[PDB]
């Protein structure tokens, strides 16, 4: 039988992250579901190693996957992670590609704290997007996790907390879809791109899509320069029309950000709370999953 | 909990076949992973009640997955399958996109023997391809499955064995890699297609890649007939230049197969039988594993 570590059973295909394949594992000794990420060893820029390393770095938090074994295997280097309910986007697609608002603002408060803990360890995701958030399993089930620090920096000295330096004629990271307009500016990232990002995807939480998505490019890369001059040319007010002003305020405040300020997680979750009781919501961790076209692409 | 048929956990999206999509599930009685297909009830063209239909006739089938339960939740139609291992696309994948000749000849043999029980059951299969074959599990471990349906036809009546009539100008429903020319041809689909199929999955498992993959097409309507025109300006002497001659030997055979003919299923199993025994190979089932842009039909 195939398997890595002589532990866990090698299972079908079941995605691509940033930098690697991800397929379904079965611990043999537990019987227990893993997901295994593999990277080829001759991979010209190696990650899988860091990204273990932060990963092992963020262990004790809420909401964030435990590692279970590292090592290399053959042709790869091994990384088996707990398996994890769906993603966001998965449940998305579930739901025929809406949520409502109490859905929205459950998942908002769980996602802002997410990306809190990691700017906590001081590492930068750079990846908000729909993809790099799963729902826990059995009574984990209504916990937000936060996935995929392959694109994960460090953007301050753990020690004396110097924010790593301002910088411009960066090219994109992430995903266009989600990127901050900075990002799209080629400026460094920092704590604000994620927050920022965060807020497009809560808007595409709203919308079922977002203006900028399936702009109808042929030629490929300057999709990119398209992507960004929409999302330039379309004011938060604009993109935000038909929702509570909070999701405008939210992402306003995330753009007045400077470089390496931090961002105040708790007036951006009171902003969203405030919110939350204004409509009459009970937190009872019940979402709206407990009850041609477009063909947009994250790569491009 | 989010559950289905109040007896499985949702997990994550695995992926996408014929026209559904299926995520991760987990039996809450027994706790073993299986596969959940869903289907939009707002469909106009559906099939998964049709495709679990198929699946229920091929029930005591050798690599044939169970059914474990089928029915309607919220807006989705459902069909819970037994989950198995890897696809042979991703073991491919795994091996680096090379494998043995013994490799080969150990997926050959078994894949004959899975498209002739198909047609047994009075049906083809119509979407031979990598990713619909899986490794079975643990003991079923060294047991290449076939999945998917989706796309499949009844060619003979049950009870009279009359084949299916002849038809030209059809559309072509699988994928364009490794559809038989005569489908690219537009004519009706019957047994010596599935097998036409299988050779060009072989001979891409024994290249890499095929001669008429990633054509270097922009629009769509080009692309494929850029695909169709490439397979059928390459000769199968061409195609399968350094490797045994049984290879372009089962494709000729395969093209040679009249519109109705019963395949020699025997024959083209012990071509590959023959050849296995030449080469000194062990008979222990080891496999080389346990040592707008471009579309090309992923569907």
């Amino acid at each position: 039988e195939l398997r890595v570590g002589n532990r866990y059973r090698l299972g079908r295909k079941i995605g691509s992250g940033s930098f690697g394949d991800i397929y379904l594992g079965t611990d043999i000794a537990a019987g227990e579901e893993v997901a295994i990420k593999l990277e080829c060893v001759k991979t010209k820029h190696p990650q899988l190693h860091i990204e273990s390393k932060i990963y092992k770095m963020m262990q004790g938090g809420v909401g964030i996957p435990t590692i279970r074994w590292c090592g290399a295997e053959g042709d790869y280097n091994v990384m088996v992670m707990e398996l994890l309910g769906p993603s966001l986007e998965d449940l998305f697609n579930f739901c025929s590609r809406k949520f409502s608002l109490k859905t929205v603002l459950l998942l908002a408060d769980q996602m802002i704290s997410r990306i809190e803990y990691i700017h906590s360890k001081n590492f930068i995701h750079r990846d908000v997007k729909p993809d790099n958030f799963l729902m826990g399993l059995g009574k984990k089930g209504n916990l937000v996790y936060i996935i995929d620090f392959g694109l994960a920096k460090k953007y301050r000295d753990a020690r004396t907390h110097q924010h790593i330096p301002y910088r411009e004629n960066k090219n994109l990271t992430g995903t266009a879809r989600y990127a901050s307009i900075n990002t799209h500016l080629g400026i460094e990232q920092s704590r604000r791109d994620d927050l920022e990002s965060l807020g497009y995807v809560l808007m595409y939480f709203n919308l079922g899509s977002l203006p900028w998505q399936g702009l109808k490019a042929a030629t490929k890369r300057q999709k990119y320069e398209r992507i960004s001059e929409k999302k330039m040319s379309t004011p938060i007010e604009v993109l935000c029309k038909g929702y509570p002003s909070e999701f405008a305020t939210y992402l306003n405040f995330c753009r007045s950000l400077r470089f390496d300020d931090k961002p105040d997680y708790s007036y951006l979750r009171q902003l969203f709370r405030n919110l939350f009781h204004r409509q009459g919501f009970s937190y009872d961790y019940v979402f709206d999953w407990n009850m041609s076209g477009l063909q947009s692409v994250v790569h491009r």
